[PDB]
């Protein structure tokens, strides 16, 4: 049998995860600067919480995924906007106010000037997940990271987890769906339309 | 096309009964250590990790299988020479509260007692930091697959190396062939053979 391993991330996964961030969202659209999507998408999780981000390897020792399970959501999302977004920005200037010019990174770039924060369900869902799978990584081995991560936010005192998904991604919302999760709503997370769908416990 | 997904994940206090009946079924060649151990079965886990448990929970990684069994553990310990001062100083105390030192009559000792007295006449290993800052723990079921105790062992050895370590030792039982080959195959070698805590050792390292 095929041996896929879940582990703890390393500082050295990084250029590995960024990569695998923006094939996901690939490589072919942001040629300019690359680094942007994982900037928007993973670096705060490195940043503030890397003992939140779990890595998945393949029976061929490849990276094909990530998992961050977020014990706190509310002080994520405070940090996100008062830590990280400060750094991002200073990073990706604000492009000049022609939206026709825009490449996809000036796209990306000028969101992080036009930041909402979701809803705060920290009361009713403490904690949040983040996740990013290689097309080629089976259903069941997704199943298997997220019943982790979720026993991993039970046992640290989470009393539930919301997660905001991308809206295309059909197969993915089928597999939380099928866990147990609901939509809650949709929510603009910059420019990337989400589904908030969450658990109990 | 067949998938098994592990975990390798930071130790919880949760795990420890789980742990110990794994150090437990394993102490022992061709037995599992529950049908000896009959009187304080825990004896062995405090051996085996109950120093971890205490002063450094952080260093162990426990394995969970794809049906979320637990079928391994690792220790990584970034500085030996620190971890066993400790053992000395902090945790000789607190084991020798959990078990009484034996009477005078080595004849008539239960199988708890051997282990009991190891408690009571401890050496450390040899110092190796001149050679290998770190050491490692590790013990698995029969079920784990050696390519997963390849991988798995390598995770600690990376996170050792990124955490500054120039190399890693280990005391493994001389009797677990089958372990030290992996161990060897992954380029270890063997520096000592000596007794530690009443069992045969190898000692065995490799440099990062």
């Amino acid at each position: 049998s095929d041996a896929y391993v879940i582990r703890p991330f390393m500082p050295s996964d990084e250029e590995t995860l960024y990569d695998l961030c923006l094939k996901s969202c690939g490589d072919e659209i942001y040629k300019r600067e690359p680094r942007i999507i994982g900037d928007r998408d993973l670096g705060a999780y490195i940043y503030l919480h890397p003992e939140y981000i779990y890595v998945l390897e393949d029976d061929r020792d490849k990276i094909c995924g990530y998992l961050c399970g977020a014990l706190d959501s509310k002080q994520f999302y405070e940090r996100y906007e008062s830590e990280w977004l400060t750094q991002i920005r200073d990073r990706h200037p604000q492009p000049e106010n022609d939206i026709a010019s825009w490449t996809p990174e000036e796209i990306v770039a000028n969101s992080f000037y036009n930041f909402t924060p979701p809803t705060d369900v920290s009361v009713l869902y403490l904690s949040h997940l983040e996740a990013r799978f290689d097309s080629s990584v089976p259903e069941k081995v997704i199943k298997r990271i997220i019943r982790f991560i979720l026993e991993q936010l039970k046992a640290k005192g989470s009393y539930g987890a919301s997660m905001l998904i991308d809206s295309w991604r059909t197969n993915l919302r089928r597999i939380f769906t099928s866990m147990g999760f609901v939509d809650l709503q949709e929510y603009s997370w910059m420019s990337e339309q989400k589904c908030m769908i969450a658990i109990k416990l």
